[PDB]
């Protein structure tokens, strides 16, 4: 969990934040590292495709590198907000708290802590918690939501339109199954609604999108 | 920070507790690793004066060893409290999550969740919160807490007993610091109060307990 991987993802994203060019010796400098662990760190996370050097030698993170970069700084700012507004830690040990939170917050808390904090736009530091819209602030799609025991969630799509199987459509709209409609769900995966039960094929229990 | 030693200490903690003898096997069948990987974590927490393997086999916290075991399991179970009654999360995912924030969270953070959580005797699984006691639910002696930056704590004992030193008794007593006293601390050891500024010497900055 706490790892190295995230600490610099994390890094890289600050420097960029505070408009630093995202150079190995400034990396190493801030997270006080040598510069030779700082290079082979990079050197695997090159490998992972979570960062690339660019030929001006700055890191430049790939697509994959970015959102995890952005969960997280999300985690960690709201990490702070937690400690401040509820907690009640001295502000001027807010931030090293947070460096070690990030790393074992889990996406469900940070989803309760969206709904039980009063703002969740900035840190208390000034800077604003990105992904928030990771948070439903599109979707999981059910087959990897879904678990053994239900929980209803509201569906956000359905995906008709890339549906090759059109057998269940009437199946759904029976069961009043549509965007917006909380439903049962269990992993076939079956997704209760309105006492209906319905047993989703493969194609559907994969592009069907809720949120917890 | 996420360790280990804390791991396999708050395990044994929690067999002892239910009651059962703390052997290898059982050990390792629910922190699910192997027997061998037990066995030579047990050998050098044998090393670092934590456990002891008794004649029977069975392993015996030392005195340093359960001091630790219970710091692990008062911040394991106040991030329970934390979670369940603040944080609203899933009482079915509670105890993983718990399990991950033991380790990064600092005695500082406890004091402020004893303070603002409504109860914490107990965890939501029904187990007795242990170690309060040592959250000031004696203290910390100055030298140790006290810090670059003034913070105002209340001195818990002045120790003038184990004083060779006798020369700032009066020093202190114009300065009116006694047991109870709100003082301000600066780390020679300056402790402000009531407007008078006390410049404790090596043997009273050792001695005198606070608590934040």
């Amino acid at each position: 969990l706490v790892d190295t991987t995230e600490m610099y993802l994390r890094t890289i994203y600050e420097l960029e934040e505070e408009g630093v060019t995202p150079l190995r010796a400034r990396i190493a400098e801030r997270l006080e590292q040598s510069g030779p662990t700082v290079s082979q760190t990079v050197a695997r996370m090159e490998r992972d495709g979570l960062v690339v050097v660019a030929s001006d030698r700055s890191l430049q993170m790939t697509p994959t590198g970015r959102t995890l970069a952005t969960a997280v700084m999300r985690k960690h700012r709201l990490a702070e907000r937690l400690l401040t507004d509820i907690i009640g830690l001295d502000i001027n040990k807010v931030h090293d708290e947070a460096s070690r939170w990030e790393h074992v917050m889990s996406d469900e808390v940070e989803r309760r802590l969206v709904k039980v904090l009063k703002d969740v736009s900035r840190s208390p530091f000034g800077n604003p918690i990105p992904g928030l819209d990771e948070l439903g602030v599109p979707g999981t799609r059910v087959i990897d939501a879904a678990t053994s025991m239900p929980r209803k969630v509201r569906i956000v799509q359905i995906n008709e339109i890339f549906q090759v199987e059109t057998d269940q459509f009437t199946q759904l709209l029976d069961a009043d199954i549509r965007v917006g409609s909380e439903v049962e769900i269990v992993d076939h995966i079956t997704l209760s609604h309105n006492g209906k039960d319905v047993e989703l094929l493969d194609d559907l229990a994969h592009t069907i999108r809720i949120e917890e």
